[PDB]
């Protein structure tokens, strides 16, 4: 059972912005990504201060980085916080309305697409090198889901039927035909290094 969604018109209009800008810099996708990762990881271990259950579904904290050149996907994969089926449908688009409008007056001030992170919505910028974004999450006290969209001014979710992950999220990145420089583990390396140094996270790049 697939359910379908519009966007809301302010987030089909960011992810329209981010497709259909020309902009060469596209590789700070994996900086952003990776942020929300760490950010979703400090929010479980900060919970665990007060109630020490909510790692019983995983104590540890990392992030996989995965290529998978036959499917033409990369995945980051983090063991953080989750999101529930109410976040995949109303909540982070209520909360993204906000940043997406923010985001674009500063565009218009003589900002650029680097600084998206600094709205809360840099996740769109998946879309920068992926024709399609799967989004595989589980939260305690809810089900595994799959989210999905291919842009267009839809999204879907269902219950997730793969193989369960404990807690934490999965972003597949489809990458697009000509983004498959993201796959090669020099490239992934090389930006890791530049971007996403300081994280507080042990961040594991598989190999093919
Ligand atoms: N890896 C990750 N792990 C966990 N969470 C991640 C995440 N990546 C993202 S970004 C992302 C991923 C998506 C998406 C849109 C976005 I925008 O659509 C499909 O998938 N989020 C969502 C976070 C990012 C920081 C701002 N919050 C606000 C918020 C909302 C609701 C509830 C709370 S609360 O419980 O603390 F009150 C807070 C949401």
């Amino acid at each position: 059972e697939v359910e379908t969604f519009a966007f809301q018109a302010e987030i089909a209009q960011l992810m329209s912005l981010i497709i259909n800008t020309f902009y060469s810099n596209k590789e700070i996708f994996l900086r952003e990504l990776i942020s929300n990762s760490s950010d979703a990881l400090d929010r479980i271990r900060y919970e665990s201060l007060t109630d020490p259950s909510k790692l019983d579904s995983g104590k540890e904290l990392h992030i996989n980085l995965i290529p998978n050149k036959q499917d033409r996907t990369l995945t980051i994969v983090d063991t953080g916080i989750g999101m529930t089926k109410a976040d995949l449908i109303n909540n982070l688009g209520t909360i993204a309305k906000s940043g997406t409008k923010a985001f674009m007056e500063a565009l218009q001030a003589g900002a650029d697409i680097s600084m998206i992170g600094q709205f809360g919505v840099g996740f769109y910028s998946a879309y920068l090198v992926a024709e399609k974004v799967t989004v595989i999450t589980k939260h305690n006290d809810d089900e595994q889901y799959a989210w999905e969209s291919s842009a267009g001014g839809s999204f879907t979710v269902r219950t997730d039927t793969g193989e369960p992950m404990g807690r934490g999220t999965k972003v597949i990145l489809h990458l697009k035909e000509d983004q498959t420089e993201y796959l090669e583990e020099r490239r992934i390396k090389e930006i890791v290094k530049k971007h996403s140094q300081f994280i507080g996270y042990p961040i594991t790049l598989f190999v093919e």
